[PDB]
């Protein structure tokens, strides 16, 4: 389903925040007593709208918001931060949770370079 | 392993209750300002004893109890919300965690469309 | 990558405890009101230096430290149980988060028995 940004307006670059599960650090600023406050843990970068993707981007989370509030209704966690190793569970659940029939439309196996192996197999005569 | 039903007494039919995570939103339902309180958050169904599950599914929730208790007994969780996840990731490991040996009892690789279609290829001649 | 112990000692014997998610419970001990307190939970073993991994194991814990406390700096959740079951979805998703190709290296699919069930299928002639 495409994405079409219906706002207002669009701020078409992302100046955005985050952390990073393992930065390069320097000596000893890795141990929690000598390293940065919790307001010193942030990287930061600036990403533009190539191929729409901060106006689609923006349009996408406005659009989300309504899934996402009514399954925050329905857990009864205080805190979620499941939902995306969730959404990696059920991606291999949708692609391998059968048995995987070859050449099948929802079986990701190729086997090309096995036919050919064998198929060469046959050229001695 | 069989569900021997050995309780004194079975109610043959579920009167559950549930929620789901996501429901047909009305318009503003959906945001919580506006959408309803913890009581009316619940949908209702009715499931009778075909097949037996009901019977059987009260002696399974009776004989999971011993396992249940002792995996709570051992871990250091106050609230645990990760058993179902935790059984969707050894489903895909006790399939897909090694090398799947086609036509082998624990491989769930079905080759038979790609077996027929190189063995017709041979028809040639 | 290897792990050289470079400690100023090695205890070589790891005198362990930990739980299991279910022990031999006899008679009613599996219910917490008649079961054990907290104190009496836990079982015992002795592993010794057999291939070097116990002064191997103490190295490794050492040298996971500074991954492990950046992990912890860049998370919010204030209890981390999470880090196990990630490592088996990721392992999962390095092997069959994409298309296998048969043969190529980085699939895990063995098809010897395969390749010979068809091969002897031709022996008729
Ligand atoms: C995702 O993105 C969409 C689109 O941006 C967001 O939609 C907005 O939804 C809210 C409802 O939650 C709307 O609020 C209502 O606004 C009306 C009128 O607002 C007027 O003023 C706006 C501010 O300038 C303006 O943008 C509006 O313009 C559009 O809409 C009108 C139709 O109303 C249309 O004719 C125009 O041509 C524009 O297309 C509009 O001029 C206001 O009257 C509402 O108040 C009543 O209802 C609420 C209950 O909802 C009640 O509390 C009040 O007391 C009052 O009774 C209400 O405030 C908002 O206007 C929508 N914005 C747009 C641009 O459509 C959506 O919220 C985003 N989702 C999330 C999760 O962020
Ligand atoms: C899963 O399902 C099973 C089966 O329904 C549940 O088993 C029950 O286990 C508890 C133990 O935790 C039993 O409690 C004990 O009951 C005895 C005697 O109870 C009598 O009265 C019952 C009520 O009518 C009746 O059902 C019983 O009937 C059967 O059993 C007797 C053998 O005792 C047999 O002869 C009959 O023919 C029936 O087959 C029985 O007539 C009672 O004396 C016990 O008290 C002592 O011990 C406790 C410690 O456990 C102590 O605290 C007391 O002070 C006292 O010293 C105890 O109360 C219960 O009887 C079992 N029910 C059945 C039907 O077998 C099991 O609990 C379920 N699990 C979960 C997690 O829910
Ligand atoms: C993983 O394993 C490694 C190796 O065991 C651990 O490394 C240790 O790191 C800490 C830093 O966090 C070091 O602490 C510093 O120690 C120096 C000097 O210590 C002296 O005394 C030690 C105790 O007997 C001795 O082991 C040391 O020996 C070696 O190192 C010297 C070089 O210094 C070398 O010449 C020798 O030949 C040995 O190889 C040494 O003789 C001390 O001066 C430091 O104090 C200053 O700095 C700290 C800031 O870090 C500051 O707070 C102080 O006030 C002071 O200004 C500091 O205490 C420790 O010595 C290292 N140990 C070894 C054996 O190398 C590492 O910690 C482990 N990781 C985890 C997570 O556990």
């Amino acid at each position: 389903e495409a994405i079409v940004n219906a706002q207002p307006k669009c701020n078409p670059n992302l100046h955005y925040w985050t952390t990073q599960d393992e930065g390069a650090a320097i000596g000893l600023a890795w141990i929690p007593y000598f390293g940065p406050a919790a307001e010193g843990i942030y990287i930061e970068g600036l990403m533009h709208n190539q191929d729409g993707l901060i106006c689609g981007l923006r349009q996408l989370a406005n659009e989300t918001t309504q899934a996402l509030q009514l399954f925050l209704r329905a857990t009864t966690e205080l805190r979620t931060f499941s939902i995306l190793n969730r959404k990696a569970i059920d991606f291999l659940l949708q692609r391998w949770g059968g048995t995987c029939h070859i050449l099948g439309p929802d079986c990701c196996i190729e086997p090309h370079d096995l036919t050919k192996n064998i198929t060469d197999k046959i050229d001695q005569i």
